């Protein structure tokens, strides 16, 4: 065992692809540092776990979860699928390329038994205050144990955050919206369109939540769902049943006044306007301070935070691509802490930087996003000794998905893919997305 | 000044109170110490903000707010008037014995703006974390300034925290209540009765909250109100659109099951199952670990942590007495850390402490919750300058208080009381509490 201590904060899939990084180093027979890795949860795993809570935890704690009842996979599978444990591997049987949450983290969680994750993740604990001191070149990192209400210390060489980007809300005020008499909340309480069902809902915002749950709410039986866009519209070609505004200016009791002005009463609310970086147990010098971008600022190949080498962030960019991101990014903060990557002078990364954050500020269109990303991982993938994956298909994939989600927003779920690491094709479902109301893995294999 | 660092956490009637014991010892021409007081909300007044938020708010903390709108006082001023601030000279007309929130917060208000007090408190900042320091019996304590996302450290020679114990909500899991699939929240998330109009609420618990929120929904036209108790009903007499049942057994559905095996369908579950205890930025062998009751043990009077003797609690007790309680601890307080009062040694403390422990214990009716509580503070008050009054008499309007909720729980509030601070007696209000749907200062005043 190296003299080295390595502290963990998250087993979601970032924390995991760490521990991941490591078992592969002791599989050849070398040495690796003394590991520990903390989860604020009761289960691995992060944003995949579903609970039926909202606000704060058990514990007090604000909750992490934003998943819920009636999630699909976001892409195809195809784009998903890890190259050491297989589709075909998991199911022994093909499957559509979209399947439910349920069945994505059975998959996810038949790789996560086989590792030997449990070993290093003490659960139920978060991180509450992080010290970097000088003269021991350590974190002394503060934990609160929330079973035990028990509070202890220790102190790492480098320290991992993995803690996620997509659990603080941003939830903007909006004028007169304390007045609104319904149902107010971020995207992040949403669990289900089941208690929204014949009521009349207005969606703000224009990305990802706002698209899966105003479509959840048609499909699942609300009288009427309404989105509204600040910048651009999503511009799909919608049912009746959704239909798109421009901004609200603001609320009049249960009304929503419309930029265009126009104006329409409501039952409920929930804003789509995505999420922060919120790290409330670093020091502010030690914070990411950045919007949601394919590449923050202030990390050296997008890990390591440039003002102080010894703290390394995973899975802090926006996401096309996951696991097998963090995949690459784990690899290379592990070979950078054991010494097998030299880590260049402050003048040669804040170079490096600034070329890949031009790069990012460059690429505006979902093509070209996909393409930085992918380039991205190719970079990563080429430092060190992960096995490569046909990233140039992988990165076609996402583009057809766009472009399937542009042509038909309520049935690109039906569309089949082709996998990279067994070659085979995805087999079309049983029943049509739309009319799938039913999420469970029993369902989806039957 | 003296050559002492006094820091305050909270800003709410207890942190006030603290604020105000001083500024009353600075009047006597005598030094104070150096005093900062830190707040995590963007004003004053503790609970008796209300904000439309949820969860956690705009910065990501927990939401500290839990009351609603139509929130009226719960029991009759002439109980919590300040013994040194009365209800006469702030707002030098008559009113009625329970005002709207809106009125008390102006009260709160008041009494502190006779005080340059708003230049002592740092606002939108959250103690972080807290380390004691034992070789310079000083606290550390980490701040996060909200607004600037910046943190900083300062070190307190006393820490006075009033953070409160209503915030953190105890939500317990019942059975099927995953998939229940109307409104499910905590009362710590109830913002209003308006969202409930033609609707089944079923209520979870038999206590303050579960009372009142229940004669809201009523009130403001729920289709139906069910109060399920776990012990004892309430067993006030409720008109058509109010019943209890014994306590959930589990959900089907939208269908709650009771232990009588009745069962019945709902649009809305409220759990007004009380709070926790919870101080994330204190370490263990600093927090008090108590369940809700009227004499959490190790506090020395209540107030003065007995394993360390330089931290100081405020209000941590389940309350009766509420304003002139959290006055007659911080008087306590303030002479003890002036040295007007000296500590005795370990042994004594224990020993009294165990005494109140287990009076309390012994305490079973209201009536005699509300006579120990009575004794706790006549015993207090009695120890400094705070102005001394008659609690024999405020034990017996709270007596009178229990029976006019348990006679009538519709027409409770249209009761009137006399102060025991100036003998004035409340004028009944210009409008019946059940015919008044407008909750403001203005209409109340006018
Ligand atoms: C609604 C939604 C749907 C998505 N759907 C898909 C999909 O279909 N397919 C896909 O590939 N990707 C999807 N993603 C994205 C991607 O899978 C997740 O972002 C992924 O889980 C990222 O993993 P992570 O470990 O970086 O973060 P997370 O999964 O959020 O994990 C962070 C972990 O850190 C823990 N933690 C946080 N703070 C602390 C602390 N102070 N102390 C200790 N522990 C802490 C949390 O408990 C959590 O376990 C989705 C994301 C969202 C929000
Ligand atoms: C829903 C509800 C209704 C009530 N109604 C009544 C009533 O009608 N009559 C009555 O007499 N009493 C009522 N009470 C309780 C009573 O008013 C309390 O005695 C009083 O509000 C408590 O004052 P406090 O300052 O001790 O706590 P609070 O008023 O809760 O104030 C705590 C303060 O500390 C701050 N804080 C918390 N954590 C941190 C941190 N980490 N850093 C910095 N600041 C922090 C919070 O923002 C808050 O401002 C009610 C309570 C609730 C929850
Ligand atoms: N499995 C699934 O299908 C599923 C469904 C839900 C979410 N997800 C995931 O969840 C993550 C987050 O996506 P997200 O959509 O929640 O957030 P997001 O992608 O970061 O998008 C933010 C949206 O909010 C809008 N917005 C921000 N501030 C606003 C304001 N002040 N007023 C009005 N609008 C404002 C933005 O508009 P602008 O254009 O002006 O910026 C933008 O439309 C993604 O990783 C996604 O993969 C997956
Ligand atoms: N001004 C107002 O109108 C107003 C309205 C709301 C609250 N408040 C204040 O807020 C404070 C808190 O009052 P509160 O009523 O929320 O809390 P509380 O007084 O602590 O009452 C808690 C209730 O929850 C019940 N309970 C706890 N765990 C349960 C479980 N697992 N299953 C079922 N029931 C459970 C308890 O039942 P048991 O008896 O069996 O323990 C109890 O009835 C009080 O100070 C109150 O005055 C004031």
């Amino acid at each position: 065992m190296l003299n080295l201590k390595v502290g963990i904060i998250g087993a979601g899939p970032s924390g995991l692809a760490m521990l991941r990084a490591f078992e592969s180093e002791q599989k050849k027979g070398n040495p690796i540092p003394e590991i520990k890795c903390y989860e604020k949860q009761d289960n691995w795993g992060g944003m995949w776990n579903y609970t039926w809570r909202t606000g704060v935890g058990k514990y007090g704690e604000p909750i992490h979860g934003s998943m819920y009842k009636y999630l699909w996979s976001n892409g195809p599978k195809e784009c998903l699928e890890f190259s050491d444990y297989t589709f075909m591997e998991h199911f022994k049987q093909p499957i559509s390329s979209y399947p439910p949450r349920e069945v994505l983290f059975d998959y996810i969680q038949g790789r996560i038994k086989q590792s030997n994750a449990r070993d290093f993740i003490k659960f139920n604990t978060v991180a509450r205050w992080v010290d970097y001191l000088e003269d021991k070149k350590q974190f002394r990192v503060i934990f609160d144990d929330l079973v035990k209400n028990e509070t202890f210390e220790e102190y790492f060489d480098y320290l991992v955050v993995g803690t996620g980007h997509f659990s603080t809300p941003n939830m903007p005020y909006f004028k007169g919206i304390d007045s609104f008499p319904g149902t107010v909340m971020h995207a992040h309480d949403f669990r289900g369109a089941d208690q929204f069902i014949d009521k009349d809902i207005l969606l703000i915002g224009s990305s990802y939540s706002a698209e899966d749950i105003g479509v959840q709410c048609f499909k699942h039986g609300s009288k009427s769902v309404t989105i509204s866009y600040r910048t651009n519209p999503i511009g799909a070609k919608w049912p009746k049943g959704i239909e798109e505004k421009p901004i609200v200016t603001h609320f009049e009791d249960n009304v929503a006044h419309f930029k265009d002005g126009s104006k329409k009463e409501y039952d409920a609310v929930i804003l789509c306007t995505g999420y922060q970086h919120k790290f409330p147990f670093l020091p502010d010098n030690l914070r990411l301070k950045t919007k949601n971008n394919l590449y923050p600022d202030n990390l050296y190949k997008g890990v390591v935070f440039n003002e102080n080498e010894r703290l390394i962030f995973l899975g802090m960019q926006d996401q096309y691509y996951t696991f097998n991101m963090f995949d690459t990014q784990a690899w290379f903060a592990r070979d950078y802490m054991l010494g097998r990557i030299a880590l260049p002078n402050k003048e040669i990364r804040d170079k490096d930087i600034a070329k890949w954050v031009e790069l990012e500020k460059t690429s505006v269109t979902g093509e070209e996003h996909v393409d930085f990303q992918t380039d991205y991982i190719k970079e990563l993938i080429e430092m060190t000794d992960y096995p490569t994956f046909d990233l140039d298909r992988v990165a076609e994939m996402f583009k057809s998905w766009l472009n399937d989600k542009e042509t038909n927003i309520l049935n690109y779920r039906d569309k089949v893919y082709t996998s990279v690491m067994t070659g085979v094709t995805a087999e079309e479902h049983h029943t049509p997305w739309m009319k799938e109301l039913d999420d469970s893995l029993e369902r989806y294999l039957d």
